[PDB]
């Protein structure tokens, strides 16, 4: 689709067998999802955004469906106020910014 | 242009005759710039991101050029780690997300 930016660019995702709503976020390097369990190994990580840092769990090789499009990549899990699809997965659905 | 997301979508902006670098950020509702001098009146605003809230100063009706596109709108000034062009100005430059 072409998504205009009058409102937040929210889409449905499927992750870890769960449906969630998430923001398509070109300003996020990383994909960050609210607390949930994911299978497999993880390691801690700190990520910093506009209000400081949060601790997250880094899970690699996680399959996700974003607005119908399947991809695989790293997912960070932790106390983000909003679920965000960052560039690491936006590239895999072929998302571009156009103006 | 058409901007892929394999690197941060960093562009040049011009505010007050000075050039700065900023991130085109679909996950930001508003535009947030590092401390600088702007004309006119302001009002403090709290915005919530990853990490928590920060206080910013809201300046309305600011002339700002983004990647050569002229805009006139609200700029929040405060301790952001990166200059961010949010949806309030991405809509002024006719930006869309496409996949
Ligand atoms: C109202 O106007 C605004 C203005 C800005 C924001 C906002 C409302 O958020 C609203 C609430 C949503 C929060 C949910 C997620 C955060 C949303 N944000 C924009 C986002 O693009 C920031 C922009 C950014 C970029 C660099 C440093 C700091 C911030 N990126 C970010 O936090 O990314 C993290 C995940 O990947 C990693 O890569 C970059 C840092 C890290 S934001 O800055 O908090
Ligand atoms: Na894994
Ligand atoms: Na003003």
């Amino acid at each position: 689709p072409q998504i205009t930016l009058w409102k937040r660019p929210l889409v449905t995702i499927k992750i870890g067998g769960q449906l969630k709503e998430a923001l398509l976020d070109t300003g996020a390097d990383d994909t960050v999802i609210e607390e949930m369990s994911l299978p497999g190994r993880w390691k801690p990580k700190m990520i910093g955004g506009i209000g400081g840092f949060i601790k997250v769990r880094q899970y690699d090789q996680i399959i996700i469906e974003i607005a119908g499009h399947k991809a695989i990549g790293t997912v960070l899990v932790g106390p983000t106020p909003v679920n965000i699809i960052g560039r690491n997965l936006l590239t895999q659905i072929g998302a571009t910014l156009n103006f």
